């Protein structure tokens, strides 16, 4: 035979970069792979399945700060977790739209479970931990979808502050903005814990 | 003749809901409107132009907390601005993907300019103001793209904390998560100002 699932997914990651999330189809993956539709069907049963597969495997491949390191404060962890998640979303074309709307995978259960436990052990109620992890994902993803969709935008007279505001944001493709509000999020949450009185 | 730009855009808003951002095309707008391509062309010259038009007009129509109200702290403003932006993104199918990657419009220059001035007058450096407005948009947009792409996901065994974490997030389609981390953002920034010593 031929097809192991990781080869299929690797071809799918190449295709995503070549044609983007919209033009990525099951039928096109089968072209690139050199195979019939119903042999692909056993690995990836529809487009949704395929996209969920990319979402996961992109994180398996490039999202390595999944867990607090022995020397880390929950502050450190959150920072380095979020940075790692963002570079991982930036790695692929439409990486932000690939992730959006997924839920963590079986391959991510033990670490994601751990991320929440780690936050509960830090002082946070569950809700709080859930909302903080969730929302740092949303923040990061929003940051990445915007900068990705922006530089893909080939369109063809701001006021003073707005001119600088947009200059500042086109400069680093959103880096400093990201790091700053990650930092205010983490101080925000610090104040949540200080709300033990 | 027939076509004023607002009728075209109104038809485009109906279509977006009917077919979504991917299936929305210039050629399809012309169908719905009852008109030839090159007569549409004068209002909306390509797909990008069209999408930028939706992005703006959706905010013109549904994003009404553009400015601090006489009785508002910058805290109040940011909160109510962000809430207003999010409900505005939720109003349309793919509203989050319609906004992503745009830059504020001519119709938004005087208010957006004002939002930054207002923040500078509050104590924030420009950078800070730019990063806070930018990033609250990113946060809100990420929050909305995720919940929208999620409920559109018709796919067909979590651990304990993860089971609750996801239950909590499917409950309110992300509301409480949003309000909580908006609140920690705004406390985060409060600490930025306390960093005048
Ligand atoms: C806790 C949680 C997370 C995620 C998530 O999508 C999610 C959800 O959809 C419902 C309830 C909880 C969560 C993440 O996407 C994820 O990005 C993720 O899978 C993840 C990962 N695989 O390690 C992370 O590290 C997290 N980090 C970016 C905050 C975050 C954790
Ligand atoms: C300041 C700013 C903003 C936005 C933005 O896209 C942006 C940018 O792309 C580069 C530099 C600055 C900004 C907004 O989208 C917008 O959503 C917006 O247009 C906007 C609006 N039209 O009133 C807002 O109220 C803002 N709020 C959600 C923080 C935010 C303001
Ligand atoms: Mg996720
Ligand atoms: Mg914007």
């Amino acid at each position: 035979a031929k097809l192991d699932k990781e080869q299929v997914i690797d071809n799918a990651l190449i295709l995503l970069n070549e044609v983007g999330i919209e033009g990525l189809t099951t039928r096109k993956l089968a072209q690139k792979i050199g195979v019939e539709q119903p042999t692909l069907y056993w690995h990836v049963k529809n487009k949704r399945a395929l996209l969920d597969a990319l979402a996961e495997t992109i994180l398996q491949k490039h999202h390595h700060h999944v867990l607090p390191l022995p020397n880390e404060t929950w502050q450190d962890f959150l920072r380095n977790n979020a940075k790692s998640f963002r570079q991982a979303l930036l790695m692929y074309r439409d990486g932000g739209k690939i992730h959006a709307g997924t839920r963590p995978s079986e391959s991510q259960f033990e670490t994601s479970e751990q991320q929440l436990q780690f936050l509960c052990d830090a002082g946070f109620s569950l809700s709080q931990a859930v909302y903080a992890l969730s929302s740092i994902a949303h923040f990061t993803l929003g940051s990445v979808l915007e900068t990705q969709e922006h530089q893909e935008s080939q369109k063809e007279a701001y006021p003073p502050l707005l001119t600088q505001a947009v200059a500042i944001m086109d400069s680093d493709n959103g880096d400093a903005a990201f790091l700053f509000v990650l930092d205010v999020m983490i101080s925000g949450l610090e104040t949540v814990l200080k709300s033990a009185k």
